């Protein structure tokens, strides 16, 4: 893939692999999430940013500062099939002092149609303390030249109450869930959320919308419980929290549609 | 990718993705294993076989016969970095009535240097009974025209004894570990085997050789314990078995080099 003509977004193509699809012979939402993240890293790299802390600038690397996801919103109209070519376009936009925002459009490359959209909200925090920080003029000066200045939107949560309707308890990060900087991969949260969805609902529906609000990061030795209640098509409320009624990790919602 | 000019091997290039590497900033052995499997399905697809039961022929699908892995042997000289282009060549070879073999060669597509080698033995078994069958004439006829006929080798285990030195217990297949027809991905076993390797050894060594004997498949609702004992660079003996001192899933060995 590469930067577009104007140098303000990034495009990449992927052939959906055999291991990347589940029952429906289409890409899982974990595959989609991974490709969104891959095209992100490729955009960051192409303009000279580091993946450690997700597009670290100079004054950032200097201050041990990183971006982490406050929120991920993914909506899939159609999941690409095994052997299909999907095209993903991504860009980043400033959100003043709140933080930054990365957006994605997924297309069937063969046919040009929009098959998916994503948006994410990122905030600056300290790498060592894990403490959040607003965007100063000096850090915005370093990235603003890589972002469209005019708005460009891909898209122009309650705490779950005890008792949960459904649970998957004692979820542990495995070594393959850890990235190059030994951090639990964001795509893991999506899988842990869906693990508490009853097998029958996965078997007869497709995920159309997921929203995740990230509260704190799971470490490598942590153990997580995934809690789902029906709120409704089929709609669900989600909570990830540390084993032993520990702290909230994530909350989220999903919307599923019946298979054809 | 595509078949080679003689039509008897298959070649595919992969660009190593960010999420495919761990700490060393090189592709994990799991990523390697996944790319081996993918060039495998692409090969089976290229010559008209079904990916379900890992390259089934017409007679096989008729008789409810699939290929299962008996053994997987992988050696890595060098793990490709984030951004590197690896090229994998793969071919299959008849082992008469016992089954078939698939071999791979990995290459830095820039230097054309051999960065790794894999070999696998696959046996024929009835989907339903899980009973092993020797390969008939009618099934061999259907695939032998797609295999080199002269030998082509990419490479020219005891039961672990209680107590285990290291263990990781209660390992469960997650939804993402299951393939398109609800089978636990063979590559899952590699990850589980390595989960009982202590972190300090993974931080200070890279894996050079792994060998796995597959005894039976883990189902979606199964729970597995990963047991490892040092036998030695560092060598290990491994055992996956179902929780509750259940049946053996896998045995294997790993050899690790210092960084
Ligand atoms: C440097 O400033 C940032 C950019 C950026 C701006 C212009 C050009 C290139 C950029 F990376 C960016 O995308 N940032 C956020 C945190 C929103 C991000 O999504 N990072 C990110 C990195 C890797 C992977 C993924 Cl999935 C996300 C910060
Ligand atoms: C059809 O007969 C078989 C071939 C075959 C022979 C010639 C041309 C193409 C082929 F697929 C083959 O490779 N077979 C075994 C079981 C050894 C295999 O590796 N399958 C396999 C499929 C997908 C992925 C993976 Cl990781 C492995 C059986």
């Amino acid at each position: 893939g590469s930067l577009t003509e104007d140098g303000l977004s990034y495009k990449e193509k992927f052939v959906v692999r055999s291991y990347e699809v589940g029952s429906n012979k289409t890409a899982t939402v974990e595959t989609i999430a991974n490709l969104l993240q891959e095209v992100g890293c490729n955009h960051a790299q192409s303009v000279g940013f580091s993946t450690d802390g997700f597009a670290t600038t100079t004054t950032m690397r200097k201050l041990h500062l990183i971006w982490v996801t406050a929120r991920m919103h993914i909506e899939i109209y159609k999941y690409p099939a095994w052997g299909d070519v999907v095209e993903i376009e991504t860009w980043c936009q400033s959100e003043g002092r709140i933080g930054t925002r990365r957006d994605w459009i997924l297309k069937d490359s063969v046919t040009g149609e929009v098959t998916g959209r994503a948006t994410s909200k990122w905030v600056m925090m300290n790498q060592d303390t894990r403490r959040l920080q607003k965007v100063s003029d000096d850090v915005r000066d370093e990235y603003l030249v890589f972002c469209p200045q005019e708005p460009r939107l891909a898209f122009p949560i309650p705490k779950l109450e005890d008792p949960a309707q459904y649970s998957m308890i004692g979820l542990k990060p495995r070594r393959a869930d850890l990235d190059m900087n030994q951090h639990v991969n964001n795509v893991t949260y999506i899988g842990w959320v869906l693990e508490s969805i009853p097998q029958e609902i996965v078997d007869t529906h497709e995920l159309q919308v997921i929203t995740l609000d990230y509260r704190r990061e799971c470490q490598q030795d942590d153990v997580v419980d995934s809690l789902t209640t029906t709120t409704s098509d089929s709609q669900f409320l989600h909570l990830l929290r540390l084993s032993g009624d520990g702290q909230e990790i994530n909350r989220g919602t999903t919307l599923w549609r019946k298979k054809p």
